């Protein structure tokens, strides 16, 4: 979880919007099954794709604000932000192999 950023409702704005770059969201919370799945890929994840991709996870319970914005409905959610705006969406349980499809079909 070295390479893993913590986000919070009062840093969204800075830390994801006013970033240059591709940014994954991760949306999650404690009571999510299919979220402990993805959470368990996700230092693999940042490692691999260093230097093109920064993975970041948001709590929806502790930071209930955020999601709304962008009218996620349920979680997992995963949105891919290039320069402050969304450019990919991904809902559901995914395997390691269907979220490197995703994002290799979206990164340059
Ligand atoms: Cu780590």
């Amino acid at each position: 979880s070295d390479k893993i950023i913590h986000l919070t409702d009062d840093s969204f704005d800075t830390d994801v919007l006013k970033a240059d770059g591709a940014i994954l969201v991760d949306f999650w919370a404690e009571w999510c099954g299919p979220c402990k799945l993805i959470a368990s890929i996700l230092d693999e994840i940042a490692d691999e794709y260093q230097g093109k991709l920064t993975v970041a996870k948001l709590n929806i319970d502790q930071n209930p604000g955020t999601a709304p914005k962008y009218g996620i409905r349920g979680i997992p959610t995963l949105l891919l932000f290039k320069n402050g705006e969304v450019a990919a969406t991904k809902v559901g349980a995914l395997s390691k192999g269907q979220l490197k499809e995703f994002l290799d079909a979206n990164l340059a």
